[PDB]
């Protein structure tokens, strides 16, 4: 029995939404193939609730999907099942637009009429792209594309699988693209800072993931870049989080001692970007490393700059 | 599981989603403790654009518009109609032959009239107050919804009630009784089965029923006209269906019903010559009426024995 609770209308439409057209989904079967038209293709669905059901939802609102039958279907790709992915953003509200549903597992950007576009033109090739590599890759998962109107106004929002743990607390995150950058002392003031290249380098900041892993990454981390270029694609990045062990399970000690008054571990099939540091690592660790903001010196040129580096960052 | 919302027109078509989509948002909304007076002036309107969407059998366009919603919700409680099944029944395949019923000929489907939906809103709240006064024991017509659907820029407005006829028992003859020169016409005469009226009724020498439910079920006509009278509404008729077992000569044996399931239900008494008689209300959104309500009343009293 769910109620849409949320801070403001624009998240409990967006609970509404999701929930909305996830159902409707289901009543519709699931294609042999896609077809080029489901890539044209959008719901919009228009409520007005006169003296009813304004408890959570505004009486009046707009809903639309973009390309419905191919986001179920990357979704399927990326081994989501519809259900959970439903309950994720319906049980509990989105908590922050950058959102995370109550649950961590997906993260959900405001973006521009812009970036909408730029969806709808590279889709078609990041399908396949998507079906060739079968799900395998350090690019952005897509997992919905959705416009909402809330008193009269447009929000363009994208759905997708977060990058960091769900679970496992991030210590200290990068940022990373490779150019000739640092983190400001406004940045630097936050709990967890998100630092840039030459904060990276600054530091002495190794990854020590194992060489049977490192290989595994360069090699999507390659596939994916040149993709990116292939499109014409800049000024994306590698999002770099940090999961000290050790210290997560002091802080968990603390946590549970402040109530009163396994470590290391995740599910390689739910935390994605997930790599255990190697035997001879200096501290005990977890990584989550993935490439961000695709939607938005030159393309061909990013993509070896950017290759270079990220593959420095590893040992 | 899946709904497909195959029908024969597509107005059906979204009927039925129209259904879905209302009774699933509803089971989100909290049962309140009361009704109160903005729920009868509320409603619930949502507007589908498909473009190259899930069209294989809806429409990628049109309107659904329901009305009171938190009202006939109550209404369905009141009457012991379950909303999964009432949602179920409607959904789970096309309804069938305006004037449907579900597949389940559970619940009727008439299509109505604007002054109609407009009668409905007028006599609402006194109608809601009675069916709880009476405990939902009546023989009114039983409003589980009323609608509008949109399609083609065409406005068509629907009222859900409960079958009056048994969903599973054939119905072997049917009269419609009110009370001038009234009977089955030439034409009408000649269809599978004929709705013949008051004097073909007389003049036919039909009239037997155990004397509790003839006196229970007079006390229960009497009290539900009073109010039709009270509420200035006339023309409405009396619709009687009669099931001969015999003549339908594992399985649910002859003469064999839930009375839960069929409401209006009735078998024969011992001293009669063996039927079940289906009797209830209807067509009561239109408004000599006092008269109406007595010249009915007792019209009616003189076919049971
Ligand atoms: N099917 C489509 N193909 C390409 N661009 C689109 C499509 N639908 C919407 N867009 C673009 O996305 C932005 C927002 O679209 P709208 O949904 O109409 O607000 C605008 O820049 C549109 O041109
Ligand atoms: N897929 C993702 N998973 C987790 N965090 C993300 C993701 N994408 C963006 N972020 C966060 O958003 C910030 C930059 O994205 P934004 O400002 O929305 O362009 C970074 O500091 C990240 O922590
Ligand atoms: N086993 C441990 N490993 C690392 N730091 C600890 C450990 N136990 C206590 N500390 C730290 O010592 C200080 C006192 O912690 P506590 O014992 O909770 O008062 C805090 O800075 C703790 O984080
Ligand atoms: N509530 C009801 N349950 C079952 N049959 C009904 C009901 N109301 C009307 N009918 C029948 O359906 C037809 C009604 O259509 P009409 O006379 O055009 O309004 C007649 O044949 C009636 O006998």
């Amino acid at each position: 029995v769910k109620l849409f609770r949320a801070s403001e209308p624009i998240l409990s439409v967006l609970m509404w939404g999701v929930n909305h057209t996830i159902n409707e989904l289901s009543n519709v079967p699931v294609p042999v193939m896609l077809m080029p038209d489901d890539f044209k293709a959008y719901s919009k669905i228009k409520v007005d609730n006169h003296l009813f059901n304004k408890e959570n939802l505004p009486s009046r609102f707009k809903f639309k999907e973009y390309c419905p039958m191919v986001f179920r279907n990357l979704r399927e790709r990326f081994g989501i099942d519809d259900q959970d992915y439903q309950n994720s953003v319906t049980r509990s509200a989105p908590i922050n637009r950058f959102l995370t549903t109550y649950d961590r597992r997906f993260v959900i950007k405001t973006v521009s009429s812009e970036d909408v576009a730029e969806m709808h033109n590279i889709l078609k090739k990041y399908h396949q792209f998507i079906v060739e590599c079968h799900g395998n890759t350090l690019l952005p998962q897509f997992l919905g594309m959705y416009r909402l109107t809330v008193d009269g106004v447009e929000t363009y929002m994208v759905v997708t699988r977060n990058v960091l743990s769900h679970r496992l607390t991030v210590h200290r995150k990068y940022d990373l693209k490779g150019s000739t950058r640092e983190a400001s002392d406004k940045e630097k003031a936050k709990d967890l800072p998100t630092f840039k290249d030459n904060d990276f380098l600054n530091e002495g900041q190794k990854l020590h993931v194992g060489e049977e892993s490192k290989k595994n990454f360069l090699e999507k981390l390659k596939r994916d870049v040149e993709f990116l270029a292939q499109l014409k694609i800049m000024d994306y990045s590698l999002l770099v989080g940090i999961h000290d062990v050790d210290r997560a399970e002091q802080e968990e000690m603390e946590v549970e001692e402040r109530a009163e008054d396994g470590p290391g571990e995740f599910d390689p099939s739910v935390d994605v970007y997930a790599m255990k540091s190697h035997e001879s690592s200096p501290k005990k660790e977890v990584y989550f490393m993935a490439i961000i903001d695709i939607l938005t010196v030159n393309p061909e040129q990013y993509s070896k700059r950017f290759n270079e580096f990220m593959s420095n960052i590893l040992t």
